[PDB]
């Protein structure tokens, strides 16, 4: 017999480099574990869908995972909007689920089947105020922000609560904009030293692209949002210089054994260049096998992840807290025509 494993990842939409990312690094992980022998010797069967970057579709998409095709855990969705929409449908019938990336803080908050894998929008607005103070010597910042999005607003209330300097100019875009030239007209006839960016590839990329089109050079800070190849090609890499951002992911500072093994096999695999969401997925996939080895249903699956303390994987360290949350290593990568050219540890 099998072992039913869902995924349940933005493959297409708004938010599709993020699923597709964390779907490669996923099925990546299955493969290598069924070639080696499954798990109690029972293949992975995956059933992958597709959430469209949609939030009521995560949610139709969790129910018939679990209901319909009854798998025995779920990895994904990569996003906190659609993850916070999947949680209830995959705990009314007792399924354990695990985004390898959902930042949104408190969304563990007494979810007995909900499991996150990395870091919190808290901790990320902590961070990137202590870098543009201390790293970019800031005392003047922009604030830019993705009103249409709670991830968004939660950097940027964590950002103004630590941050000491003048914040210049606190404006706003949302989710599909493309045109973002009567704010970014605004910010240029300003001093500033910095513009903090919270939000999601699309946007993002394209704001720098707007940005650095008219003259604006001072650097551009950004949360985890910003990590993949499409941040880049949205920017397009002429344009993807004095970029700063967030990441759980490294392949030059301290590179452990398991991030070298896994950078080599995904290059193998794809033939592509693996983001901080493939790996944070590879390891969500190894979490919940592991967790499968000896149970005998998913509440023991959901059990055996919750007392999951010592795990080394791809992305350091997973220890879950009695909420489900790990401390995750973070880093600021530094990125010029396109290409991370430095990384540095940083915490709170
Ligand atoms: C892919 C994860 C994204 C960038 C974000 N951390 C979220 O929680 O929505
Ligand atoms: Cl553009
Ligand atoms: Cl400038
Ligand atoms: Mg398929
Ligand atoms: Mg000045
Ligand atoms: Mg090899």
């Amino acid at each position: 017999k099998t072992i039913k494993i869902g995924f349940n990842f933005e493959e297409s939409g708004s938010l599709a480099a993020y699923g597709t990312a964390e779907q490669k690094g996923a099925q990546l992980a299955v493969d290598e574990i069924n070639a080696a022998g499954g798990i109690d010797g029972k293949q992975i069967e995956v059933v992958d869908k597709d959430n469209k970057s949609e939030t009521a579709e995560a949610a139709s998409v969790t129910t018939n995972l679990v209901t319909q095709s009854k798998v025995s855990a779920v990895v994904g969705p990569a996003t906190s909007g659609a993850t916070a929409a999947a949680v209830a449908n995959a705990t009314k019938a007792g399924v354990p689920l695990i985004s390898p990336s959902a930042t949104q803080d408190g969304l563990t908050k007494g979810q007995d089947y909900l499991f996150i894998g990395t870091f919190q929008d808290s901790f990320q607005g902590k961070i990137i105020s202590n870098y543009v103070s201390e790293k970019l010597n800031a005392k003047k910042v922009v604030l830019y922000t993705d009103n249409a999005s709670d991830y968004a607003k939660g950097i940027a209330k964590s950002f103004r609560e630590s941050y000491k300097g003048e914040i210049v100019a606190d404006e706003t875009f949302v989710a599909g904009d493309t045109d973002f030239q009567a704010a970014l007209t605004k910010m240029k006839g300003k001093d500033f030293d910095a513009i903090v960016v919270p939000g999601y590839y699309n946007e993002a990329g394209k704001i720098v692209n707007q940005a650095r089109g008219m003259g604006i050079d001072k650097p551009i800070v950004g949360g985890d949002g910003f990590n993949g190849e499409e941040f880049v090609q949205q920017a397009t890499a002429e344009k993807a210089s004095n970029i700063y951002f967030i990441s759980g992911f490294s392949t030059t500072v301290e590179v452990s054994a398991k991030a070298k093994a896994f950078l080599d096999a995904y290059r193998a695999k794809y033939n592509e260049e693996p983001s901080t969401f493939a790996a944070l997925a590879y390891d969500s996939v190894h979490l919940v096998a592991n967790a499968a080895k000896g149970a005998k249903n998913s509440g023991e699956i959901k059990d055996n992840l919750a007392k999951t303390k010592d795990f080394e994987g791809v992305t350091g360290q997973t220890s879950f807290d009695a909420d489900h949350n790990t401390v995750k290593t973070a880093y600021m990568m530094t990125m010029n025509n396109g290409k991370v050219e430095a990384a540095e540890v940083v915490k709170p």
